């Protein structure tokens, strides 16, 4: 890992935290009557970064018998400096309607929260039975709009992280661990 | 699993098989000199089903120093049913151009091959440096159109399988193992639906 200046979390540490978060989520919905087909917990995976976190999380939720429905969404920037609001173009939205369902947006990392805040509100306006967010990493001090994730795997400082779905110029997403991109590489 | 007739592959087995296939992919591409930033192997993950296989395969590829760049597309054909609609719908195509790059389509299962045939004929025209496919499961005797994947983790019978990303009406994709869905379970759902 010559391109990394430090290891944040190993695959093992990540695996354990997700399991804890999943047990937590499971307990939290224990009284919502989740059932496959008719009342599953809808996971809205925001591409591309959360693809790895989502794969491991849904399996951990499966361990606690929480029936889920996987949705993947693809968003795009409108252009540079065209929005304050965090508005994004929807290239791929949910396949089914979330109206009346329990929904959980899955993200890899939240910092400014501009896009996640915009997405939260958009889905909120579609009337799901409930709406919450689970983010793997949270750069709490990087906010540009106020926003709180309901479930978070780890809070971290303002370092550029890569690995476990997280990229730098679309490189390193495949690492099993989360590491800090060393400055000399970004330079 | 009450809804399962039987387990085809456990998580451990799938894991074991994915490692061996990743090792082969590494050996086979060694001569291409794949490098991060300038020459990664482009992985085209076919959503939704391929999401899990893709997450575990890219890590296994990482173990063998194969640098990759992920592209996520979305294609639909079965919908809420058990059989091919006979039509393949492109919901989301690649963000970047595949022209001049080494591309590996990553799929969860191939049966009639209408999906992969559709994809190959679309991507081949874009002139990638090379185009290959890795499918987790292959129902070899279910073809409507011919198709031979470059890498196959396992050959299976024509029965409906779920788990490890594979669904029946967008249900069961989260299972850690791959299992055979009982016809009584899908039949009751089919009836409730139609
Ligand atoms: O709260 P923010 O300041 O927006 O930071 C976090 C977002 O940015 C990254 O996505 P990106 O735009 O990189 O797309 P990607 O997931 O496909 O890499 C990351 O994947 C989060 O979605
Ligand atoms: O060889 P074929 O008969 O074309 O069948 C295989 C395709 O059907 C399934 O996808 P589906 O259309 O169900 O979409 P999904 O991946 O979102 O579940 C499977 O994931 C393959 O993509
Ligand atoms: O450190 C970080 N690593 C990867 N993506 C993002 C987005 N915000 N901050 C990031
Ligand atoms: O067995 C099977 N399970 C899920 N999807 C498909 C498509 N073709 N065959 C399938
Ligand atoms: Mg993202
Ligand atoms: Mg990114
Ligand atoms: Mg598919
Ligand atoms: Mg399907």
């Amino acid at each position: 890992y010559e391109f990394a200046e430090k290891i944040l979390f190993t695959e093992e540490e990540i695996r354990t935290r997700i399991k804890e978060v999943a047990k937590r989520i499971a307990d939290d919905y224990k009284g919502k009557g989740l059932r496959p087909y008719v009342n599953p917990l809808v996971l809205i995976s925001v591409l591309k970064g959360s693809f790895m976190f989502t794969a491991d999380l849904c399996r951990a939720l499966c361990d606690f018998n929480v029936p889920v429905r996987m949705e993947f969404i693809c968003v795009s920037s409108y252009g540079e400096g065209l929005t304050s609001s965090g508005q994004v173009r929807m290239l791929l939205d949910t396949r089914h309607s979330i109206e009346g369902h329990h929904v959980l947006i899955v993200e890899d990392i939240v910092e400014t929260a501009l896009t996640l805040n915009y997405l939260y509100h958009m889905y909120f306006t579609r009337r799901p039975a409930s709406l919450k967010t689970v983010v793997l990493l949270d750069k709490r001090e990087g906010r540009r709009v106020p926003f709180s994730a309901d479930y978070v795997v780890a809070n971290i400082p303002n370092a550029f992280v890569i690995g476990y779905g997280l990229d730098y110029d679309d490189t390193y997403r495949e690492l099993r661990d989360i590491v800090v991109l060393r400055p000399e590489v970004y330079a």
